[PDB]
């Protein structure tokens, strides 16, 4: 009885009415810039799966302005090339989805510039591969910057000209990620790697298991499947997704609701508030690829049922509505960080995570 398309549009309206800045062509200048890129990916994804184009003009506005050289990183020379490789990766993947929606080669070209920019900080001399996240310091090869890069080259291997060098880079990047040790004994991905002070060897730093570090890798393995037709990539993604859905690992509550590790202590900062929706959208990409790769009608049913359970829970316990006025006739929905907990406030990262879950059910 739940229309995920209608609720996604209501959440996007709530996101715009409360957090969109027309004068800046950006959501919430007080919140991390990379989350505007995630929010743009959510809006673009809503339009792709629903067939709507209500926000196409707004998206183009954001793209044209945020494409300019960043005031805090002019050496990047615009095209979303920022001071952290993970910032560039989020916008690069948004530009891939923009190309998927419009077919405009201009957006694909941004994604190609972003790939070359990110590879500038891939080094085989530390950890045998992988790239750094802190461009200025080069002290952290974490999980998210390398999952974003892996998903980028894997997508370019399916859409860009000269896609062979991108397929070669994606297969080598996955080989490094697998052998890095960041995937642990229960098939979940820790935050990043640390380096031995004496030997220079790298090891899993045992930092928290974040939901979006279990999601972006699924989209990367799905794009690696499309380019190779090798179901081995899907099986590896399925093992990671299964670990997230298993209540023994703590990411799935006893009610079957996705729960970030910081929700219990109510310590989720601006970054962590958006992590859940990123995983949900990527899990929908896996479930779609799994269902199409087999003739079983029940293929991917566990992932679809999981997304539906979380949608209903957040529908009933995490929802609020903006108060309409005599002057502002705007309508929509607002959401907090916990998909099962109550509503205390609504911020842009929590709103963006909200849209991602609804779009994952479209
Ligand atoms: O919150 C957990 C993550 O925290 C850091 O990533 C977020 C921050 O780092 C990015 O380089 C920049 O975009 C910042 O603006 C952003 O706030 C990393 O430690 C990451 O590995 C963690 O998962
Ligand atoms: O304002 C500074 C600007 O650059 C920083 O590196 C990032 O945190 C951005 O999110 C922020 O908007």
């Amino acid at each position: 009885s739940l229309n995920s398309t209608g609720l996604a549009q209501a959440a996007i309206n709530g996101l715009n009415a409360r957090f969109y800045e027309s004068s800046n062509a950006r959501w919430s200048s007080d919140e991390p810039w990379w989350i505007s890129g995630v929010a743009l990916t959510m809006v673009i994804e809503y339009m792709r799966r629903s067939g709507s184009k209500e926000y196409l003009d707004q998206v183009e506005d954001v793209i044209e302005v945020q494409r300019q050289p960043l005031s805090w990183w002019p050496s990047g020379e615009g095209e979303f090339r920022a001071d952290a490789t993970n910032d560039t990766g989020w916008w690069a993947l948004a530009m891939v989805r923009m190309y998927d929606l419009t077919g405009n080669e201009d957006y694909l070209n941004i994604s190609i510039k972003d790939e070359a920019y990110m590879r500038q900080w891939w080094t085989d001399t530390e950890c045998g591969g992988g790239l750094y996240v802190d461009i200025q310091d080069l002290t952290y090869k974490n999980a998210i910057a390398n999952e974003l890069y892996l998903k980028l080259v894997a997508s370019l291997a399916n859409r860009a000209p000269n896609a062979t060098i991108y397929l070669d880079r994606a297969q080598q990047a996955w080989t490094w990620f697998l052998g890095s040790g960041m995937i642990n004994g229960v098939n979940l991905i820790n935050d990043g790697l640390a380096r031995d002070s004496n030997t220079g060897s790298c090891y899993n730093n045992r930092l928290p298991v974040w939901t979006y570090n279990q999601g972006v890798i699924l989209g990367a393995l799905v794009e690696l499947y499309h380019a190779t037709k090798d179901e081995s990539y899907l099986l590896s993604a399925q093992a990671i997704a299964d670990a997230v859905l298993s209540p023994s690992n703590g990411l799935t509550s006893s009610s079957g609701v996705l729960t970030e590790t910081c929700e219990g202590s109510d310590s989720c900062n601006q970054d962590q508030q958006v992590f859940k929706g990123v995983f949900a959208l990527n899990l929908a990409e896996l479930g779609d690829a799994v269902a199409g790769a087999s003739s079983d009608p029940d293929a991917g049913q566990d992932y679809r049922e999981y997304l539906d359970t979380n949608m209903q829970s957040m529908y009933a316990n995490d929802r609020s509505e903006i108060v309409p006025t005599l002057f502002d006739s705007s309508t929509g929905d607002l959401y907090d960080v916990s998909w099962s907990g109550p509503f205390r406030n609504a911020t842009m990262p929590k709103q963006a995570s909200a849209i991602g879950l609804y779009v994952a059910n479209i």
